[PDB]
């Protein structure tokens, strides 16, 4: 594998909520300015944010991650075995990852979103899913103007 | 390539909607029993049913058509250019389309869908799209029980 750190805890998290019947993507933009490491939505349209820090220095720069929350149903930091987890705001869910595998060992606490904005970042998700699908089973099927 | 009539059909007209600012999948099921060739998702979230016929046999198959109706506002043939198009039903809108590109030559009348099922559809789009993603990106990152 060359997969960045963030993008191999990733990789775990992401197998780990597919076997709970949530599917995710990556990269996610839910406004301007800001970008979520994963998304996940659940079959109920439950939305969770997970940011994976690969290193103290990755957590030390999501200083403004309360910013986050307003984003989603549940949010959760994701780290490997190696990261010192004590250091992590209480208050957030925490997946242990690597790149094969994840497991909450933390559950969030629920702050729902409200049915409108709900109803945006599910069709965002949607959008974000789908391109990146076509792009991967027909590389040449897009312009550079979109 | 090795893509059966009807992938062709598809993938044409997956790179059309991606050039107009919509994305899609294949293979949709909207409800048991019934298979969409094609569903297409506006950036407004509109919602539309293209089913690819590459044969007028198959055409013939898909006689209870008018049941995809119910399932988006509009509803599209595509065919290639050796297709008898004069023979495909008035109402409908229609695409001509190959492997590599496709045209609309008729836009479908709009029937607008239920706020409820545009959330349900929305739902299941997001959650078809993201797991094949998911598999292309990581083939092993799954089981064989979901
Ligand atoms: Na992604
Ligand atoms: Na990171
Ligand atoms: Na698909
Ligand atoms: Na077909």
């Amino acid at each position: 594998l060359d997969l960045q750190p963030g993008q191999r805890l990733a990789r775990g998290v992401a197998r780990h909520l597919r076997a709970h019947g949530f599917v995710s993507v990556e990269e996610f933009v839910p406004a301007r300015g800001l970008r979520v490491d994963v998304m996940g939505l659940g079959p109920k349209g439950e939305i969770w944010v997970i940011e994976c820090k690969s290193s103290r220095a990755d957590f030390q720069a999501d200083a403004k991650w309360q910013g986050y929350l307003e984003w989603c149903d549940r949010y959760f930091w994701a780290v490997d075995m190696e990261f010192p987890a004590e250091l992590l705001p209480a208050e957030s869910g925490l997946l242990i990852a690597d790149a094969y595998d994840a497991e909450i060992v933390r559950m969030a606490p629920e702050q729902k979103l409200a049915p409108a904005r709900r109803k945006v970042l599910i069709q965002k998700f949607a959008t974000h899913a789908a391109r990146r699908l076509q792009a991967l089973r027909d590389p040449e099927g897009h312009g550079i103007f979109e």
